[PDB]
C-alpha cells in the first residue's frame, strides 16, 4: 500500500496536515516537521501528529537556513535576516551534492563553485552505466543506472562549477568532461614515512565487510590466509571470532600511514572484499593490497566495473574457495 | 571579508576539506558535515574540522534520506536501499517548500503533488512585488521582492502540482494562477462553539510582538487601551510588566476557540501590531480584532500590502499615539 508524505514547517501547517489526514482516514501518512525552533506549542501539535500519522519525524534545522518567511515580514525582520546572511564568495562540495543541495546553491548565484569526489562512485564512467548488467528494465540495477545517469547530468550541467578535485591518481573520473579543471589532490602524505626494506615481520589486516552475511566468509578468509587482524568497517555491527579487531579513531588509511612511520621495516598486507579504501592505499610504501573474490558468491555480487578498476589499479584479485575452509 | 562554504558527507571528504583549508590559510571557512551516521571516527575528523574552521556544524540526517552511494554499491547494498524505500503515491507540502525541497521531490517523479499555504505570505499578490517600495536596486526590500518573485515562479512552474489548499477565505492567493485547483480548507471549526449574545464581560488580549524594540510600545498599548492580557509570540523572549501573560500549549486561534466555547457570552477583543493570526480570527464569533499602528514607527515598518489586507478583511486600523502615553 503506497504512502502519502506531508512536509510542514509551521504549527498552522501541521494543523492543515491534520485536516488532510482526517479526510483520508483510510490512507497511510508519513509526516515530517522541519523547524529551526523549539517550544511547548511546537511539541503539542507535533505530538498530535505523532498520534495520528503512521510515522512522524521532527527534523531540526540550523537557525538562519531559511532566507524566506511564511508570514509577511516587517522592516525589522527583513533587516535581521539580511545581516545574519554570511557573504559567500565560494562553495566547495561533493560532486553529487550539486544535486542534493542544489536549492541552497541556487540562493548564491554569484558564488564560485568547486567540487571534489564523492568517493569511488566517481570512478564509474558514463559508458559503464550503458551495458548489459544495467540493461533489463524493472531491475534494481537498471533503476540504479538510471538514477546515476540523471544525477551526473545534473552535477555536470547545472550550477556551473569550474574545478573538480579528485583523490584518485590515474583513474578516469566521471566529472572529467572538459567543462572544468581536473585537479589531483593527494590526500595522504607518503614522503616522510621514511619506509625502508621489508626486513621485519608481515602484518596482515582484513578490511571488514559492513554486510552481516559476510561474517562466515570473513572468518574463513582470516583462517585461510592467516590474517591476524581485522579493521572493522565503520558501519559494521559484528565481530570475527579468532581475529583481533583493531580499535582506532583513524580511518584505515591514516592508521596504516601511522603504522608505516612507526614500523618502517614491516610488510603490511591488506586483504579486502573489494573495499574502495584499497584504491587509495595501493600506492602506499610497504603496503600490499589483495582483493578476495569468494567462490560461493554470485559473479554479480559486485558490479562489473569494480573488477576492472581493481585490475587497472594493479591490485591482484584472488579467487577464494571459501567452501574448502571448515 | 567573504566566507567560503564547504559541504561534506563522508570522512574522506572532510580530509579533502582540511587539505583545501590548509592551502587557503588566509581565508575564512564555514564547514558543514551532513551524515546519517554517528561514531568515533566521524567525531575525530569532525573535531579536527572544528579546530581548523572559523565555524563548523554537524547536521544530522535521517537514515535512508540519501538513495545514492558515495562508494560503488554491492548487489546486497542496492537491495537494502531499494526496499527501505517507501513507495510514495502523493506528497503534500507548503507552496514554497516546492523550492526548498525540490531535489527530494524530483526523486519521486510519479507522485501526485498538492500544496498548502505557507502562511500569510501567500496573500501578497505578484503585482505587489512590482511597486514602488520594492523598486530601488540595492535595497533590502528590492532583494526581498526579487527572491519572492523567483521563488513563486519556481513553485508555480516546476514539479507540477494540481491542487492548492488555502486557509484564507476571500483573499486572493499568489498560487491561484489557473494551473491548479484552489481549495478552501477551513482550519478552525466555529459551529458547535454555541456562542451567544455578548452579555458577559469583555476580555482584551494583546498579541505580543517577537520584536524586542516593541516592548515599550506594547506596554504603552496595554495601558492605553486597558488590555489585561498578552498572548506572547512563540518567538518572544521578554515580558510586559503590568500585563498578565497567557500561558498555553495552544496557538492563539485554538486557545480563543476553546475560551469561546467555555464562555459563550464573553466579548473577546484582540489587539495586534498587524499579526498574521488576525487574518484567521476575524471571522470567529464574539471576537473583535483591532490592528494598532503606533505613530512613532515609520510608515514603512510594515509593507504596504499589509495595510490593504487588513482593510480588505474588515479589520479596523487604529492610529496609536504611543508618545502620549507615559
Ligand atoms: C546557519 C546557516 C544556515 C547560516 C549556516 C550555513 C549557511 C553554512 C548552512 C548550513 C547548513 C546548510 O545545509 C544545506 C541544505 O540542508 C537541507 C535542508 O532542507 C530544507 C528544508 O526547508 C524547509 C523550509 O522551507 C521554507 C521555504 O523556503 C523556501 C525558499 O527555499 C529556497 C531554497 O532554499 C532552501 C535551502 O535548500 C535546502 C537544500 O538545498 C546550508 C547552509
Ligand atoms: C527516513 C526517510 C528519509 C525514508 C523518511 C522520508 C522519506 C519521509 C523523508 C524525511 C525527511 C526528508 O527531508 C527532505 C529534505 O531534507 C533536506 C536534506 O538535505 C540533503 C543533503 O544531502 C547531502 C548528501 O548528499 C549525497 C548526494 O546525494 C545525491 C543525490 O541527491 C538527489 C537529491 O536528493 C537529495 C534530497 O534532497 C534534499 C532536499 O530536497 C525527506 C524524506
Amino acid at each position: 500500500e503506497p504512502v502519502n508524505l506531508i512536509f510542514c514547517y509551521t504549527i498552522l501547517q501541521m494543523k492543515v496536515a491534520e485536516r488532510i489526514m482526517a479526510q483520508h482516514p483510510g490512507e497511510r501518512f508519513y509526516v515530517v516537521l522541519m523547524s529551526e525552533n523549539r517550544n511547548e506549542k511546537y511539541d503539542y501539535y507535533f505530538n498530535q501528529i505523532k498520534d495520528k500519522a503512521e510515522w512522524a519525524y521532527f527534523f531540526h534545522l540550523p537557525y538562519g537556513l531559511n532566507k524566506s518567511f511564511n508570514f509577511i515580514p516587517t522592516m525589522a525582520e527583513l533587516k535581521v535576516k539580511a545581516m545574519l546572511l554570511p557573504k559567500v564568495k565560494r562553495i566547495y562540495l561533493a560532486s553529487l551534492e550539486k544535486v542534493s543541495i542544489a536549492a541552497f546553491l541556487s540562493t548564491y548565484p554569484d558564488a564560485e563553485i568547486k567540487t571534489f569526489d564523492d568517493g569511488t562512485i566517481n570512478l564509474i564512467q558514463s559508458s559503464s552505466y550503458l551495458g548489459d548488467e544495467f540493461s533489463v528494465n524493472g531491475t534494481i540495477k537498471r533503476n540504479f543506472a538510471r538514477m546515476m545517469i540523471g544525477d551526473w547530468s545534473i552535477a555536470k550541467t547545472r550550477n556551473a562549477s569550474d574545478e573538480h578535485y579528485t583523490i584518485f591518481k590515474g583513474l578516469k573520473n566521471i566529472m572529467d568532461d572538459g567543462r572544468r579543471k581536473m585537479t589531483y589532490l593527494p590526500l595522504f602524505d607518503a614522503s616522510e614515512l621514511k619506509a625502508g626494506d621489508e626486513t621485519g615481520g608481515t602484518v596482515r589486516i582484513l578490511l571488514g565487510s559492513p554486510d552481516k552475511e559476510m561474517k562466515e566468509i570473513s572468518e574463513k578468509a582470516a583462517k585461510n590466509f592467516n590474517i591476524q587482524y581485522v579493521a572493522p568497517h565503520p558501519r559494521q555491527t559484528y565481530g570475527l571470532s579468532g581475529v583481533t579487531t583493531l580499535n582506532s579513531p583513524y580511518v584505515i588509511e591514516d592508521y596504516i600511514l601511522r603504522e608505516i612511520k612507526k614500523n618502517p621495516h614491516t610488510r603490511y598486507e591488506i586483504y579486502t572484499f573489494f573495499s574502495g579504501a584499497a584504491l587509495t592505499m595501493k600506492d602506499f610504501p610497504n603496503v600490499h593490497v589483495y582483493a578476495l573474490k569468494p567462490a560461493s558468491l554470485p559473479e554479480d555480487y559486485w558490479l562489473k566495473p569494480v573488477y576492472a578498476l581493481f585490475t587497472q589499479s594493479g591490485i591482484p584479485i584472488l579467487t577464494f574457495d571459501d567452501k574448502l575452509v571448515p
